[PDB]
């Protein structure tokens, strides 16, 4: 529920749950149950989970948000659109197949 | 809380979690019949004037 937002460093809004580097977050992203581990938040900035009860501060950027579904038993989670989050799949370049040298025969 | 079937919402509130001073409701014309008391002011009590010929 709520939203996760990036805002400049300093005083934390009362009610917001800080999400520091090393923080693990169980969520649902595009129907996929996932764990998000925070790694290398940028300097001069910090990230916090803002429940709907908590007002956001100024100069905040909502990285991702959740819908209002209080009656729902199985929540839907989020929907990271193209451009909202840059997910990188590892390239995994299959190197050249190791070939044994054939000896020549005249 | 999910509502049951065959339920009629008499009045509802908006979603305002960040709000400190809530707005409450807005009973539209036809949503609620409020009756003001009529308070019919009866006839002013007049004292009988006696006649004088």
């Amino acid at each position: 529920t709520g939203c996760v937002a990036s805002f400049p460093e300093g005083d934390v809004p009362p009610g917001a749950v800080e999400c520091l580097p090393g923080q693990v977050i169980r969520t649902k992203v595009n129907g996929e149950d996932v764990m998000l581990e925070i790694d290398e938040v940028d300097p001069g900035y910090q990230v916090c989970w803002f429940k709907p009860d908590v007002p956001l501060p100024e100069n905040a950027e909502i990285l991702w948000s959740y819908p209002y579904e209080p009656t729902a038993a199985l929540p839907t989670g989020t929907t990271w659109e193209e451009g909202q989050a840059n997910v990188l799949i590892p390239a995994e370049p299959t190197p050249e197949a190791a070939v044994w040298p054939p000896t020549p025969v005249t």
